[PDB]
């Protein structure tokens, strides 16, 4: 025989404790200081494979280049800090909530880094 | 108003796409050594946060006292630690009817409960 096992809501509860090593700052190996013009400065760290996964120009910053092992600081220039963290929460929680002042910056910010299902939610929180 | 989304497939893509690094050995910190009585020696690259997130045991190993690291694994064989490794990406496994007790003791090696509690249920099938 051959028997085969999944258990369904894995991917759920691994994501959880994924983001209790985020928060509690373990396993981090990539710290996104970013700052924005007229901004206070802010600092997420976040584990590289992690966020490669949710988004493809964060696997294309990880995955090639001469990259710095430990833990790499990236400089991060063009998004506001609080939009980028909305960002982060989303790749760790698979979810993201604001305010209806803020979805068009957040759509903006899912556009570069190409989370494509923010930038669709955003988009059909307009119409 | 206030704007929600949660996108309720993400999990299972975001860990897809983090399986499809791990078979390219892209952003990888842990080199697993299997050394059993007398077996061919395999290894298997694969990441800290994401080991962590699917077992306790693999997550109190990798949170004590950087960069990369090469542990030796004995006790487990390496075909029934490579069932456990994909079932951390994948959320699945599957074995033979001859191999459900050597997975099943590799599963509560590390603590993956929801392993243990599905090979055990398969015993008390045929007892
Ligand atoms: C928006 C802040 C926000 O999205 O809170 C969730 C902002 O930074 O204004 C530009
Ligand atoms: C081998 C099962 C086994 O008993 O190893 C511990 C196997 O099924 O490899 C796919």
């Amino acid at each position: 025989r051959t028997f085969s096992y999944t258990l369904e809501d894995h991917t759920k509860q691994a994501f959880g404790i994924m983001n209790e090593l985020r928060l509690s700052q373990q396993l981090c190996d990539v710290t996104l200081q970013v700052k924005y013009q007229d901004a206070p400065a802010a600092q997420f760290m976040a584990h590289k494979v992690v966020l490669a996964s949710s988004s493809p120009v964060f696997k294309a910053m990880f995955t090639n280049g001469l990259r710095e092992q430990g833990m790499e600081v990236v400089s991060i220039e063009g998004i506001h800090p609080k939009v980028m963290e909305r960002l982060i929460e989303f790749a760790y929680t698979a979810s993201i909530s604001m305010g209806e002042k803020c979805v068009l910056h957040v759509m903006n910010g899912a556009v570069m880094y190409q989370i494509d299902s923010v930038v669709r939610a955003c988009a059909d929180f307009l119409v």
